[PDB]
């Protein structure tokens, strides 16, 4: 089933993967994510 975040807080990006799907990136912390902005 889907699983991700409706929505996000002020501050994490939102990129696309090279095949198509959805990830999330941060700029300060750099950290990887998928569809969820692991804020710290």
């Amino acid at each position: 089933g889907s699983s991700g975040s409706s929505g996000l807080p002020p501050g994490w990006q939102s990129y696309l993967s090279p095949q198509g799907r959805r990830y999330y990136v941060n700029t300060t912390t750099n950290e990887t994510t998928w569809e969820r902005p692991s804020s710290s």
